[PDB]
C-alpha cells in the first residue's frame, strides 16, 4: 500500500502458527514508537475520530481491523443483536456478556466481529473470526487497553492480545503500560498523565501443548510453556552492540529526546520511548540447559534529536 520500505523482524516461522510483524516505511507517516515514518503495530479494534473526539457512549462509531468504519448488525427475530452469552465452547464465566456483532458498512469482509461487554462489571473487549479460520481476543485485559488514564471503561484501542488457530496453536502479545522512568517531572512535563500508552513488549507462541480454548477466556495471563518469544525493547535491556541482551531487564527503559502527546481520543497519550532492538528468543531448556536462548537481534540505530528521531540503520547480530 503506502508503506515503500519493509524491514523484516527475525521471528522465527519454521514451526507453523507464528506472528507475521514487520517495520515498516511510509513517507508520510508521522511519529511513535519508531520514529518518524517507520511503525510497527498490532492488529486491532479501535473507536472512529475523524468525526470527532468519541464520547464514550452509544453514539461512537467503531473501526475495524482495517480501518473500516462498522456499524451494528441489523438485529432480526431469528437473529437477534445484541445476543446475552453465559460461556464460549467449554468456558463458562463469572459473568454474562451482552454480544454486538459488528460489520463493515461498506467495506467487503469476511468474518465474524463482536463486541462484548461485562453485565457485572462492564469490563468490555472485541473477539474476531476472521477469514483464515483464526480466533482473536483484542483488549480482553486493561493491558492490552488503551484507555483514558482517568475512565478505565472509556478504551479508544483494544489491541490483539491473543489468537488461536482450530488446531490449538496460540499468539500472545504482552504490552507495557507507559510510565516516568528516566524522566524529569518537572517544567513541561509537570501534571501530565503519561500511563494510557501501550508499548508492544512480547509476543509469545509456540505453545508446548496444544490447547482448543483461548486462554484468557480463563485466567488474565496464560499459565503455559511458550518455545518462542518475541521482544520488542525499548532500552532496558542496553543497546551496546558488544554486549548481548538478557532476556529479563536489569534496568529501565530510555527516554527519548522527542517526547510528543496524542489528544484525538479525548484524553492525553504521551510518548517517552523508542524501540531500540527486536529480540527473538527460544525456550528449550532440556535440550540446550538454559531457560532463554538468543538466537538473533536486530539493533536499531536512530538520529536522536529534540525536534525529531529518524531511523539511521538496522542490522541483525548473532552471538554464537
Amino acid at each position: 500500500g503506502l508503506a515503500s520500505i519493509t524491514l523484516p523482524l527475525p521471528i522465527s516461522a519454521e514451526r507453523g502458527f507464528a506472528p507475521a510483524l514487520a517495520l515498516h516505511y511510509s513517507s508520510g507517516g508521522g511519529n511513535g514508537p519508531f520514529g518518524v515514518g517507520w511503525s510497527c503495530a498490532t492488529m486491532s479494534i479501535a473507536r472512529r475520530t475523524s468525526h470527532g473526539v468519541p464520547q464514550y457512549n452509544d453514539s461512537d462509531e467503531f473501526l475495524g481491523p482495517d480501518g473500516e468504519v462498522l456499524v451494528q448488525t441489523l438485529s432480526t427475530g431469528d437473529a437477534p443483536n445484541p445476543v446475552t452469552c453465559f460461556a464460549y465452547g467449554d468456558v463458562s464465566f463469572p459473568q454474562s456478556y451482552t454480544v454486538t456483532r459488528y460489520q463493515p458498512r461498506t467495506e467487503s469482509s469476511f468474518y465474524r466481529l463482536e463486541y462484548w461487554v461485562g453485565n457485572s462489571n462492564g469490563d468490555d473487549f472485541w473477539l474476531l473470526h476472521d477469514s483464515n479460520g483464526i480466533l482473536h481476543l483484542l483488549g480482553k485485559t486493561a493491558a492490552a487497553r488503551l484507555s483514558d488514564p482517568q475512565a478505565a471503561s472509556h478504551t479508544a484501542q483494544w489491541l490483539v492480545e491473543e489468537s488461536v488457530t482450530p488446531a490449538g496453536e496460540h499468539i500472545y502479545y504482552s504490552y507495557l503500560a507507559e510510565n516516568g522512568d528516566n524522566v524529569d517531572l518537572n517544567g513541561n512535563e509537570a501534571g501530565r498523565d503519561r500511563s494510557a500508552m501501550r508499548y508492544l513488549s512480547k509476543v509469545q507462541y509456540g505453545n508446548a501443548t496444544p490447547a482448543a480454548d483461548l486462554y484468557l477466556w480463563t485466567s488474565a495471563t496464560p499459565a503455559v510453556q511458550w518455545l518462542f518469544t518475541l521482544v520488542f525493547d525499548y532500552g532496558e535491556r542496553g543497546v551496546d552492540p558488544q554486549v548481548p541482551p538478557a532476556f529479563t531487564a536489569q534496568n529501565s527503559w530510555l527516554a527519548r529526546q522527542d517526547p510528543f502527546s496524542l489528544y484525538n481520543y479525548g484524553f492525553e497519550i504521551r510518548l517517552h520511548r523508542l524501540c531500540r532492538q527486536v529480540l527473538m528468543f527460544h525456550h528449550f531448556p532440556d535440550e540446550l540447559g538454559e531457560a532463554d536462548t538468543l538466537v538473533s537481534r536486530l539493533l536499531l540505530e536512530y538520529d536522536e534529536n529534540p525536534i525529531l528521531t529518524q531511523l539511521c540503520a538496522a542490522r541483525t547480530l548473532a552471538y554464537e
